[PDB]
């Protein structure tokens, strides 16, 4: 489908990780702010897939939900490619 962003990060201990402060500009991503996003990553011959909508943290973290950590087989130190699919602004 439709991608905003594409980057790579790992997975870090309670399923955090963090975006690179370069695709965290070209977003326009600030903390408060809310994303869509979606992690693919290949195990064996079947590829693992898992979509949800996360918050910016600070430093750019945004955490993955647990549900989908462990159906999708995914373990401390592995890279997954991230797509992101859409966004949230606040309204006043």
């Amino acid at each position: 489908m439709d991608v905003l962003a594409k980057f790579h990060t790992t997975v870090h201990r309670i399923g955090r990780i963090i975006i690179p402060a370069g695709t965290r500009k070209f977003y326009g991503i600030e903390q408060g702010d809310f994303v869509e996003i979606k992690i693919v990553k290949y195990e064996g011959e079947e590829p693992k897939e898992g979509t949800f909508t996360a918050r910016v943290g600070e430093q750019g973290s945004v955490i993955i939900p647990k549900a989908l950590r462990d159906v999708i087989g995914i373990k401390p130190g592995e890279v997954i490619e991230v797509l992101l699919l859409g966004h949230y602004k606040p309204r006043n």
